């Protein structure tokens, strides 16, 4: 089972309607309270607008949701609405249609944030182990709610460099976490695919959200982004393996009962493990401490049952001067 023993039942504990998402009925408001002003972003299930309640001149994000199964919209509410105040989860403020066409809309807080691509070029060390300390809050937090997020990766990571506020966005594939439930394998990110997802195990937990983040760590501290760069979902696995090693990818595969595809016989060849030493050069050596290299190496591990708990990750020493600072 799960490795997050004292969140692996939690959603059993609770009534049925916390979970059960179809049986919800979201109120929905008047998006005509809501002036657009800018498009922010596009995606295969949305458009995200900045906005201004025109009842109370508040700046706000509008995500316009296309059409999908009303069974998703409800999915994504129900998440929300059960996260709600939940620290470092960004804030839902309404729930709205619009006034002729009743398409569904979510209104967000809006984040100041600075683009990823800019911003991870002048982190310093105490920045990153910093949004990576409060990223991890909001891991805990969701897993401790019964919720996996399945998408982590820095576009859905939301930071205001001059406030430091960080939110974790789109929960548009977010699901509850029951024991043995087979899940959908296909979500997140290419670069940010658990191997799990990869081999088509359907039985995985809240440590895909671990695998991701360490993704993320690895490409903070040695400045390399992604970490990983498939072509495809098959080359994904070989550059996963380029650095774990396919001897340690069998013994996974093995222990789970797991089938590999067979095209990937054509194109896994063999690879030692590499130390995550060999990533250190004069560009990123200031980044990089014996802390950081122990939390990562604990993150990127095949078995999912052996990645630290995001609380876990949040005791590590790598976090001390961080948790050292809040207290101060
Ligand atoms: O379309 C067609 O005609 C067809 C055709 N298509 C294609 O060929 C392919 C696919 C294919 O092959 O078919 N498609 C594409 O190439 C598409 C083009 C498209 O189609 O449009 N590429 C894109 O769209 C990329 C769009 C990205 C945004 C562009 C940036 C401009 C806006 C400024 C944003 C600035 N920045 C940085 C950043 O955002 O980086 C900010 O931070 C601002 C602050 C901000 O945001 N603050 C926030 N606070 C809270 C937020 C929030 C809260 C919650 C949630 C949530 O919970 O969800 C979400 C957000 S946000 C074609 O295009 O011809
Ligand atoms: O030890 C024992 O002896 C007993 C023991 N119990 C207990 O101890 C306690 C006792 C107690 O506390 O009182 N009870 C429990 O713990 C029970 C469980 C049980 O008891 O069992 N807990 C619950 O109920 C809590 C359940 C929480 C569920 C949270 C919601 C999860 C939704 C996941 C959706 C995933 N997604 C979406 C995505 O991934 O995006 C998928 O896509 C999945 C793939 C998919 O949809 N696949 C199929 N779709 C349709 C199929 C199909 C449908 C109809 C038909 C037909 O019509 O023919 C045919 C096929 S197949 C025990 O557990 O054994
Ligand atoms: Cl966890």
């Amino acid at each position: 089972g799960s490795r997050a023993r004292v969140y692996a039942e939690v959603n059993s504990l609770r009534s049925r309607e916390y979970w059960d998402y179809e049986a919800h009925v979201p109120s929905w408001g008047n998006q005509d309270d809501y002036q657009l002003v800018r498009k922010l972003g596009r995606g295969k299930y949305s458009e995200v607008f900045e906005a201004i309640n025109i009842t109370n001149n508040e700046r706000v994000v509008v995500k316009i949701l296309k059409p999908v199964k009303k069974k998703k919209i409800k999915r994504e509410v129900k998440i929300l609405e059960n996260l709600r105040g939940g620290t470092n989860i960004i804030k839902l403020i309404d729930t709205v249609k619009d006034p002729v066409s009743k398409t569904p809309a979510l209104v967000f807080e809006y984040i100041n944030n600075t683009d990823f691509k800019q911003l991870y070029q002048i982190l310093t060390d105490f920045d990153i182990r910093f949004y990576m300390y409060e990223l991890l809050k909001a891991l805990d937090y969701c897993h401790s709610k019964g919720i996996m997020h399945r998408d982590v990766k820095p576009h859905n990571v939301m930071i205001d460099h001059q406030q430091k506020k960080l939110r974790l966005i789109d929960w548009g594939l977010a699901e509850f976490y029951h024991p043995a439930q087979e899940y959908n394998v296909r979500v997140a990110s290419r670069y940010f695919k658990g191997p799990e997802l990869l081999v088509d195990y359907q039985m995985y937990d809240y440590s895909l959200d671990m695998w991701s983040l360490g993704c993320m760590l690895a490409s903070m501290i040695f400045r390399r982004e992604p970490f990983f760069h498939g072509q495809d979902n098959y080359d994904q696995l070989v550059r996963i393996a380029k650095v774990l090693g396919t001897e340690e990818l069998y013994g996974y595969l093995k222990k789970y009962h797991i089938d590999l595809d067979p095209h990937f016989n054509d194109i896994l060849g063999q690879h030692s493990r590499k130390r995550w030493e060999n990533f250190i050069h004069s560009e990123n050596r200031h980044l990089v401490s014996p802390e950081a290299l122990d939390l990562l190496d604990k993150l990127l591990r095949y078995d999912h049952q052996q990645r630290l708990t995001a609380k876990e990750a949040m005791e590590h020493p790598y976090f001390y001067p961080v948790v050292k600072e809040q207290s101060q």
